[PDB]
C-alpha cells in the first residue's frame, strides 16, 4: 500500500523534541525500524518503551564532533544499515547581531550545520553502496525569509538548505534523495509577540508536529524518488515559495 | 490508514492520458471517488476502475463547457473536495515567429479554464470548510525555457494565481498549491542529476501528499517533482 | 561615465503614471532619446514640454491589439530603432475570487500579460538584428508573494516573469537582455498594515524603482538576463 | 551624475583576485574612498600605487578570527568610517563530498562565512549610529542552484544569503542596506558553457557595476535581496 516504510530503517536526531518526537511517532506508525538521538538518555529511553518493538536509542551530544562520529557508525551497525537520516536535531542563541557573541555564532553553526555535515557524511557513503536512501533535513521557514534576531539561525538554515542541494546533485545517480522540509510556526516551547506572527499566517492558526511528521513520511517514501534537492513548505501559507 | 482519501470527492482534468490517468489511479487506489475529466470518448479507463468513477467530458478551450463541467461535477458527485488542474497544452515554436494564436490559445487553456473551473468549485468548498486545490504547472514556470513563452507565462501565472487564492480562501480549510514536474534528448537527460525521466506515479503520488488530510497545514506552495534538475 | 545612456533609445509604457514618469525623468537624464506611451494624448505633451529635447510622443491603447502593434512599429521607424522596452504600464481589477468577472479576469490578462507580448513581440526582432537591446518589465512584489483579492494582477504579474524568463533564454546569445523589476508598495488600517511589513518603515517612490531600469538598461549590466530585482524596503527577500 | 559615491568610504576584500580588483575600481572610478584588503601585500600596494589616492592598505588572514576584528577596527579608525563594505574574499576546498575532510568544511566555513560574520560586527553599528551605510555580500549561483564537489562552499554561499536576509530586517529602519551579489561564471570549461544561454563567462566589471549600484543612494529602497549577473544561467 501507498506511502509503506516497513522494513525501512531510520534515525531521527532531536527524536525527543517536539518535531522529533512527532517524525519519529509518523515512521514508526508507517512500519519502520526507528533509531530515537537525543541529548538525555533518560527522555529517550521513555519514548523507546512507549513505541514498543523497532526502536533503538543513541543518546550523544551534537556539539561534540567525535560523539556525532560515533553516532553515525552505532545507528548504521546496531541497525543493519541506516535508509532514512532525519537531521532534525538544532539549537537557538538568539539576539540582535550588533549584541551577538562569537559563542553564540560559533554554538549554533557547529551544532545547526557542521554536525549535519558529520553525521551526514558518516551515513552517506553506505546509503550509496546500498542503491537507496532518504536524507531529510529540517530547516525553517527563516533560513528561505530571514527573520531579525536570528543572523545565526537563518545562516545556518539557509546553509543546510545549500549543502542539501549540493549534496543531492552529488548522489542522485545512487538512488540516494536529499531533501529539506521547512516548518513554519508550530506549537512548542513558545499574546502581542504571538498575535503579530499569527498575522501573517493566512491560515490562522499554528502548525502542530504532526504536519511536519507527514512530510518526512511522503519524502522518505518510495514513491518520493524522484524527488530530490527541494524544500517542502509547511506553514499554513505564510511564506509562498 | 495514512494519505486516505476514502470517500472523498476528486476531480482530475485531462484524465485521459500521462500524468492526468496516473493522477486519477492513485486518487482511485486510495480510496477517492474519482471524476474523470476528457475530450474524447475515457469511458475505456472509467471501465478498468470500474466502482467510484464519474465521466465529464468538456471542451476546456470553451470557457461555456468549462462552467458547466464544473457545475455539473459539483452536482452529481455531491461535492467536490479535491480539484486536480491537469490539463494544458503547448503551442512550442520561436519567440520572434509566435503567432496570436499560439500565445491566445495556450493562455485560454492554461491559465483561464483554470480560472474559471476553480471559480465554479471554491465557495462550494470554502462552505464545506474543507477543500483541496492542486494545479499541475512545470519546471518550466520557473526556470523559463526557450520555444515556450506562452508555455511559460501560462505556467509561471498559475504559480503566481494559486498562491493568491491560497492567502484568500485559507481560513476556510481549503489549500491550494502547485506541482512542478519535470521531464516526463540526451540535452535533456544530461541536466537531470537522476539520469531518468519522470514517470506520472512521481506526480500523482505528490498529489496524494498534497491532497490529504496530512496536508492542511501545507499551501501556497509547489513542490518540484524533477530528479533534481532545478533545485529551488 | 558610468551607466551612461546616451545614443541610446527608450520607449516607456504608461510614461504618464507614477512609475511611468519617474522612468523616463531619469532614462532622460542619463542622455537616452525617451518615447512616453500612454492613453490621453494631452497627458503626454505636458511631460514633453517640460521634458524638451530627445522626446517622442506615442498615444496608444494597450487593450487594443491592432494599436499595440501599431505603436511597436510607430516606436521602431520614428525613433531610429528602439534600443530599450520598458514594459511598466498595467492595470488592476481588484476584488475577492470567488466574486470575480470573466471581465475582471481577462481584461487584467490582456493588458498586463498579452500587450507585453505583442509590443514586446514588435520591438525583439529589430533589436536582435541589431544585436544590441534592453527589454525591461514592471513585474510587482505580489506576482512573487501572493496577495489576496488580486488573484487576476498575481496571474499576470507572475506569468510575466515567465514570459521574460523564457524569452531572455532565447535571445541571451544575440545580445538582448531580458529583466524583470518587481516593485513593492510605491507612492490608514490597510496602509499600515502593509508598513508594518516593510522593514524600512517608508513607502517607495518612483526614483527608486526608475534607478533599477537605469542600472539595467545600462551596457554595465549586459551578463544580466532573466532576473528579477526586487525594490521593497526588504519586504520579501528572494 | 547618477550613482556618486564620491566622498563615500568603502572596504573591499579579497581585492587582488579578479572580482576585488574590478569592484575597487568601479568604486575609486565612482568618486569612493576605497580600502583594499588583500592576503598578499606586494600585490595591495602595487594596486594602490596604480589608483590614485583615496586608497588605503590592510593586509589580514582572514582565516585568523582576531586579524578580522583587527581589519574592521583598523578600517572603521583610519578611514574614519566606513560607509561600504564589500565582503568578497571567498576560497574553496573543493572535492567529492564522500571523501571531504574536517577541515575541508572547517576551512570553508570559518572565510566565507564566520570572517564575514565578525568584520560586518565590526562595522554594522558605527554605520547605523551614522544613519547610513552599504553591506555588499558575493555569494555565488552556486549558492542558489547548488553545485557537485562544493557541499562546504554551497553551504557557506547559501549560509551567506540567510545571514543577508536576517541582518537586513534587523537594520532597515536605519538606513543601511545589507545584500548579495550572485556571480555566476580541463576543457569541459565547455560544458558550463553551453547551459549559460549569453554563451560567454563572466569577467569582474559585470560584477564591479552591480556593487556600484548596490552601494548608490539610488538603490536606498533595495535590502536583502540577491542579485544575479550570470548570463542567464539560473533564472531567479
Amino acid at each position: 500500500s501507498m506511502f509503506d516504510l516497513t522494513g525501512r530503517k531510520a534515525l531521527v536526531t532531536g527524536a525527543t523534541g517536539g518535531l522529533g518526537e512527532a517524525i519519529a511517532r509518523a515512521l514508526h506508525a508507517q512500519g519502520a525500524i526507528v533509531g530515537l538521538h537525543g541529548t538525555r538518555e533518560e527522555k529517550l529511553k521513555e519514548l523507546a518503551a512507549e513505541l514498543g518493538e523497532r526502536i533503538f536509542v543513541f543518546p550523544a551530544n551534537l556539539s561534540d564532533r567525535e560523539a556525532v562520529k560515533a553516532l553515525g557508525q552505532k545507528a548504521e551497525e546496531e541497525m543493519g544499515g541506516v535508509d532514512i537520516l532525519v537531521n532534525n536535531a538544532g539549537i537557538t542563541r538568539d539576539g540582535l547581531f550588533v549584541r551577538m557573541s562569537d559563542e553564540d555564532w560559533d554554538a549554533v553553526l557547529t551544532v545547526n550545520l557542521t554536525s549535519v555535515f558529520n553525521l551526514t557524511r558518516e551515513l552517506t557513503h553506505p546509503m550509496m553502496r546500498r542503491r537507496n536512501g532518504r536524507i531529510i533535513n529540517i530547516t525553517s521557514i527563516v533560513g528561505v525569509t530571514g527573520n531579525p534576531g536570528q543572523a545565526n539561525y537563518c545562516a545556518s538554515k539557509a546553509g543546510l538548505i545549500g549543502f542539501s542541494k549540493s549534496l543531492a546533485q552529488e548522489i542522485a545517480s545512487r538512488n540516494v534523495t536529499v531533501n529539506c522540509i521547512a516548518p513554519g510556526f508550530i506549537e512548542s516551547a513558545m499574546e502581542k509577540q504571538k498575535d503579530a506572527i499569527m498575522g501573517n499566517i493566512p491560515m490562522k492558526r499554528m502548525g502542530v508536529g504532526a504536519d511536519i511528521a507527514a512530510a518526512v513520511v511522503y519524502l522518505a517514501s518510495d514513491e518520493a524518488a524522484y524527488v530530490t534537492g527541494q524544500t517542502l513548505h509547511v506553514n499554513g501559507g505564510m511564506a509562498m515559495i
